[PDB]
Formats: C-alpha cells, structure tokens, sequence
C-alpha cells in the first residue's frame, strides 16, 4: 500500500478519518471505563491519548494517522476511487454524528475485511519475531470469534467515507 502516492486533495478527508479513529478510540476506553490520566497505564483505566486531536503530540498523532493513510492506500490498491461524493467523559466530547444508521453494502463489508486482513497481517510479521504465540497464522487461517471485532474496528474508515460524502 506505501507504493501509492498519497493525494493532498483528501489529505483533509485523511486528517478527520484520523480524528474519527482517535475519538473512538477514546469512546471503547471510556466504555470499558477508562478516564484520562497522566499515566500510560491499562489496569488503572486510564488513558493520556483522549484528549483534543489538536492538542495530540506527534508521539500519539501519528497513530491514527497512519491508520487513515494505510486505509485509503489499501482502498486504491483494491481499485474503487477514493474522491468528492450520551456518557459524561473526563473532558472530551467525542460524537460526531449518528454514522451508525446508514446499512452498509456488502461490497463495503468485504473491503472493511480485506482492510483488516492487511492489517492483521503486517501485525502478525511483526510477531513473528516473538514463544510461538498461536495468533501468529494469517487471518484466513485465524479463528473466527475474534475477527469480527477487526471487521467492526476497520469499518468505520469506510462508515466515514461514506458519510462524509
């Protein structure tokens, strides 16, 4: 997908995929209970990367970013043309709007697998290097109670696309 020049028409519509990714992943936090503190810790449910995406440093940015770079890049390898078309937090506010109404394709539903199969494939090459830990065999090969969670984790990149027009 890196084999793909990235075009600064959509870099806008990359940025708030970007952010989109981020809040989220502010909002799975804060569900399982997660506030936001100074310590980058799991067992404490808290979390230092729920805060405003301007006031995100580039160590906690370039996460989601790159998240949003590797999802269109995946996209336009595939073929289809990218183009034009509550709970009280400790401080952020993430609710863009209802994207969770509209049905999405089946077309789009294979995409958003393709898109996690990527994904946990360039994860799975970078474990290998750890041992023998089962989840090492590609996603085809991966049991099928944990992919919906990746299927659900890389479809709304697609949910926003759409929505966004």
């Amino acid at each position: 997908t890196s084999q793909i020049v990235l075009p600064p028409h959509l870099e806008r519509i990359r940025e708030r995929l970007a952010e989109n990714i981020h809040e989220l992943w502010v909002m799975n936090k804060i569900e399982l209970g997660w506030q936001y503190g100074p310590v980058r810790d799991d067992n404490k449910r808290q979390h230092p990367c729920l805060v405003e995406f301007c006031k995100l440093p580039e160590q906690e940015r370039n996460y989601n970013l790159q998240m949003s770079l590797e999802t269109l890049k995946t996209l336009l390898a595939l073929g289809c043309h990218v183009g034009i078309a509550y709970q009280l937090t400790s401080g952020y506010k993430p609710a863009p709007m209802d994207l969770s109404f509209i049905k999405l394709t089946p077309s789009q539903e294979a995409m958003v697998d393709k898109l996690a199969e990527n994904a946990h494939n360039v994860w799975a090459r970078d474990r290998i290097r750890q041992r023998r830990n089962p989840r090492l065999v590609p996603y085809t090969l991966l049991d099928d109670r944990t992919k919906k969670s990746n299927k659900d984790s890389l479809r709304e990149a697609v949910r926003t696309l759409l929505g966004y027009g």
